[PDB]
Order: structure tokens, then C-alpha cells, then sequence
């Protein structure tokens, strides 16, 4: 039945929200376990690297936190502890963390090791170091397939300039030899996934908690060369509003798993999953709102659902109509709230909850929201990021409650404040 719904607030076996950000994945058997920053306090410096497993990838249970802050050292609570990255070491028969440690104003740029003999944990700091004495900030850990399994670091060096890999020693516990440097890229958030023989890398540009347009490269050698950046996802639409965190293989294709950084609220941030497709021979970005991996198989299934224009639905009070080549069918609906509603009306539905995605501009730099009532009911208020553009249009998604047959939907009564531009609604 479960299904990846990005964008929505996910939570545990528990009902607490899941609090894994800059997502790192390994896989124990049939057990997956997601490592991430704990940002309940809604700040960047060091509370936990949380654990959370699952045999099904949507599932997920949290576990004891596998790194805690250790006073006095640099996993200390005024020290920063960013995306943690977990393989698992042969030899040793052990597991090792890697993850950016660094200084509250990331100064510092540092890799942190730990290790621990459980996948989850709790894991023991062995300390942070610049790997080779260079600049690592936003990191990531790639293992190969070959008989040694050899790791490499990938790393923002350079104060984000220079784009790093580097081979992992035998013992994963520190580097031996640079490998390859991109030198200007400007490159973080990175990720590799190995797929037909060949090494993609997927990283972000560097724009602060700002989306940008993340991109991939190719190379039969993590040497390289490299292949020049080409898009995953829509230009406008910045990642769809995500930064890389993990890109884990599945299957012939892979699964984008990205976080939507809200500086203003971190703990909120969200977490941006889709459909890595191969099919064209590079990683494209499936837009999926709403989508089942079965991961036994390695394959994904996209659900499909109804579009509904919210220009032809039924306005109400100031708001307006809007043309733009964003928008579905040329056409969006504007000034809703603040005395404009729409009310859409013919959704038809089997009845039950429904994960409805709307489709919206928002212009500003800063969060608009947009009520949500369906028949008459009490109204419930989804957030509406900035889109980049009040031509470039996201969606977002909200767990709605529908009769069977016909359904009204209304959007923007109850609020004083404007929402976002209502391109359209695909009601799954
Ligand atoms: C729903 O979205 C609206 C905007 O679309 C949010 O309203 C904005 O809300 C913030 C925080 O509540 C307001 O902020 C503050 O303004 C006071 C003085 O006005 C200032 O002293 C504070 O430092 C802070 O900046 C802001 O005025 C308001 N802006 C607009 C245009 O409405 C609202 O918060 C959102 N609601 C939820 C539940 O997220
Ligand atoms: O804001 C913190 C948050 O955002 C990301 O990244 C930013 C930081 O890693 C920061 C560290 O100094 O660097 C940003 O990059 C600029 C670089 O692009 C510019 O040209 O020069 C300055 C030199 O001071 C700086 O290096 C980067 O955008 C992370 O993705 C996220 O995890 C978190 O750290
Ligand atoms: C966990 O989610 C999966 C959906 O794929 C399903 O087994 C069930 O809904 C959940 N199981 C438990 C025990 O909560
Ligand atoms: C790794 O080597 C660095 C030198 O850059 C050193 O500072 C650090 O303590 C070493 N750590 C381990 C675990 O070997
Ligand atoms: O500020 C009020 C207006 O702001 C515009 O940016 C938006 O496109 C309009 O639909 C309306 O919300
Ligand atoms: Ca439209």
C-alpha cells in the first residue's frame, strides 16, 4: 500500500516525525537503514545522527541515535555534524561513519570517523581531521563493487571550490590517495551511484540553504575524465525544490533521495524522494508525487492520478485568472486569499484518504501557505514554498478525506494572508 509522498511530513513506526536529514543509506541484508542529522531543535549545530531501519524503504523505525555529542571535542553540541554516510567494512567486520564535522560557522571543514559493530549503532568518535590536510565540507561516502569493495571519499574541498575524490584505506579509516579533482566546480551535496559499469556522480552547486539545479556527471573511472554537467530535473524548478543527500541504486535505475532545507524551521525541512530513470543511459529525476518502490524487484511504480485545472475551477471573491508558459493549460489561478477563493468541484474519487498534489507558483523568497477545505469541511493549511518563479511551478502534497462520487475542493477562504498562484490538483 505505502507510498513515497515527497514533500509531506513523514513519520516512524512511532507517529514522531522522521528526523534524518542529509540522508545517508546502507543495507544489512534485507534490513535498510537511513542515517540523518536529528534537527528537532531547529538548528544546525550537533544533537544526533539519528538511525532509522525499514525492510521496505518506507517503513521506517527509529532506532537508538548511532553518534551522540561528546562535550569538550568537536562532536560537542556547539559543533556542526552533517550528512553522516555508513558502509560496512569486511575485514574488520565493522562499521564505519563518515560525516562533515565542522565549526558552527564551517570554518573548520572536517571529515568525523566513528565506528561501531552494530549497523545501527551506538557508534564510538574516533575524531575529525582534514582528510590529506584539505578542506572537506559537504562529503559522501561511494563503495564500489569490486573484490576489495573500495571506498572513496567525495568532498567539497577548497572552501567549496574544488570538488574532491579520494580512496579510503583498507580500513575505511582514512585516505590514501587523491583520485580525481574538479577544480572550480563549486560542487556539494555530492552522491555516486554505479550503474551499466559506469560511475555518476550527482552533486548540487553551492547556494547556501538555497535549491539549485543539481546535475550529473559520468566517468568509466572515478578518476575520470568527467563528463560535463547535465541536469536531472527541470532547471526551474531547482532539483524540484531539493538538494541531493543519498542516490541509492535500485534495480536498473535509482532512487533521488534529496532534503527541502528550511533554514527558518530546520527540523521541518522535508524530504524529497523520487525515481532516479535510467532509461535515456543518465539519471533523470521521475516526478512522481506519489510513487511504490519494490525493492525485492528493484522496481518503482508511479501512481497515477487526476489532473483538475484550477482555472476552470469556480472563483470566488478577488481572485483573478494568470497566464504564464509555467502553467498547465497556460493558465493559473491568482490572488487567492485575502478574500479570493477557487472552489474545484467534479473530483470524483472512491472515497477515503487521497493524497491530492497541488500544483503552484510562488514568487516570493518566503513560504506562503493555502487552505484546504474539502466540502464545506474545516479547512487544513499546507505550506507552499518559494517556487523559484511565479512562472515555474512545484507541487506539494496533502492527505485529503473524500466521499465517493463527487467532491468539492476550495482553496484560499479562511486566510488573510495571499497564497500561492493554483496551477492545478492531481487527485490520487
Ligand atoms: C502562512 O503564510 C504567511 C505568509 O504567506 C505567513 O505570514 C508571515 O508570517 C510571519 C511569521 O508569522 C510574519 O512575520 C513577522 O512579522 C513581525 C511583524 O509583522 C516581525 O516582527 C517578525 O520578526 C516576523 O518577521 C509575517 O509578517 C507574515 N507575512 C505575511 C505577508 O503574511 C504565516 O506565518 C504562515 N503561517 C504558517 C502557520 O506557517
Ligand atoms: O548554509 C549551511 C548549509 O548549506 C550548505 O552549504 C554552504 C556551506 O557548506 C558553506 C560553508 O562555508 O559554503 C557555501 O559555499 C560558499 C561558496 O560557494 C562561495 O563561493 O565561497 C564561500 C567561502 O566562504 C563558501 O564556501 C555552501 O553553499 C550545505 O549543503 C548544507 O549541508 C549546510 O551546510
Ligand atoms: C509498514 O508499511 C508497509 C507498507 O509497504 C506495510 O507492511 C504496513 O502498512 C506497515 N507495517 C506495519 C507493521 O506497520
Ligand atoms: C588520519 O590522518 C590524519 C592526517 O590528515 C590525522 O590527523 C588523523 O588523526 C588520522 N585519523 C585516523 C583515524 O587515522
Ligand atoms: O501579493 C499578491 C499577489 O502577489 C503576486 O505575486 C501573485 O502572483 C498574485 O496571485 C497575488 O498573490
Ligand atoms: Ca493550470
Amino acid at each position: 500500500q505505502n507510498q513515497i509522498v515527497s514533500g509531506a511530513a513523514w513519520t516512524d513506526t512511532a507517529g514522531n516525525t522522521i528526523q534524518a536529514h542529509g540522508a545517508g543509506i546502507l543495507q544489512v541484508g534485507s534490513t535498510f537503514y537511513w542515517f540523518g542529522e536529528d534537527k528537532s531543535h531547529n538548528s544546525a549545530l550537533f544533537k544526533a545522527v539519528s538511525c532509522y531501519t525499514s525492510s521496505d524503504l518506507v517503513n521506517w523505525s527509529r532506532q537508538n541515535d548511532a553518534l551522540s555529542p561528546i562535550a569538550g571535542t568537536m562532536i560537542s553540541t556547539s559543533n556542526v555534524v552533517e550528512r553522516p554516510k555508513v558502509i560496512f567494512n569486511q575485514k574488520n567486520s565493522e562499521y564505519v561513519m563518515w560525516f562533515h564535522s565542522d565549526s558552527s560557522n564551517y570554518g573548520a571543514a572536517m571529515v568525523g570517523v566513528a565506528t561501531a559493530k552494530t549497523p545501527c549503532g551506538p557508534y564510538t568518535y574516533k575524531g575529525s581531521f582534514k582528510p590529506l590536510g584539505a578542506d572537506s565540507r559537504d562529503e559522501s561516502i561511494f563503495q564500489d563493487d569490486d573484490s576489495a569493495q573500495t571506498a572513496y571519499l567525495l568532498y567539497a574541498s577548497d572552501n567549496n571550490q574544488n570538488f574532491k575524490i579520494s580512496r579510503l584505506d583498507a580500513n575505511y579509516y582514512n585516505v590514501t590517495a587523491q583520485v580525481s579533482v574538479m577544480n572550480g566546480a563549486t560542487l556539494q551535496a555530492p552522491g555516486i551511484v554505479k550503474h551499466n559499469g559506469e560511475y555518476f556522480l550527482i552533486a548540487s552547486h553551492t547556494s547556501g540553504w538555497a535549491p539549485n539545479p543539481n546535475k550529473w556527471f559520468s566517468a568509466s573511472s572515478l578518476a575520470g575524465p568527467w563528463s560535463a554537467q547535465q541536469d536531472i530535473a527541470p532547471s526551474a524548478t531547482r532539483t524540484w525544490y531539493s538538494q541531493n543527500a543519498f542516490d541509492l541504486p535500485l534495480g536498473s535505475n535509482a532512487i533521488y533521495m534529496g532534503d527541502r532545507w528550511r533554514p527558518s524551521l530546520l527540523g521541518s525541512s522535508r524530504y524529497i524522494w523520487y525515481p532516479l530513470d535510467f532509461s535515456s543511459g543518465a539519471p533523470q529525476i521521475v516526478h512522481a508525487d506519489v510513487w511504490s518502490v519494490n525493492v525485492q524487484a528493484g522496481t518503482y511504480s508511479v501512481a497515477s492520478g487526476t489532473s483538475y485545472e484550477a482555472e476552470n475551477g469556480q472563483r470566488g471573491g478577488s481572485s483573478t485568472i494568470l497566464s504564464g508558459s509555467g502553467f498547465s493549460g497556460g493558465k493559473a489561478v491568482g490572488y487567492l486569499g485575502h478574500g479570493g477563493t477557487v472552489t474545484i468541484n467534479n473530483v470524483q474519487s472512491n472515497g477515503g484518504s487521497h493524497w491530492v498534489a497541488l500544483y503552484f507558483a510562488n514568487g516570493d523568497s518566503t513560504y506562503r501557505n493555502v487552505t484546504v477545505s474539502v466540502n464545506g469541511g474545516p479547512s487544513v493549511l499546507v505550506d507552499q514554498p518559494d517556487s523559484g518563479g511565479g512562472n515555474v511551478v512545484i507541487s506539494v502534497p496533502v492527505k485529503l478525506n473524500l466521499n465517493s462520487g463527487e467532491n468539492s475542493i476550495t482553496f484560499g477562504s479562511g486566510q488573510s494572508n495571499y497564497a500561492a498562484d493554483l496551477d492545478k490538483i492531481i487527485v490520487y
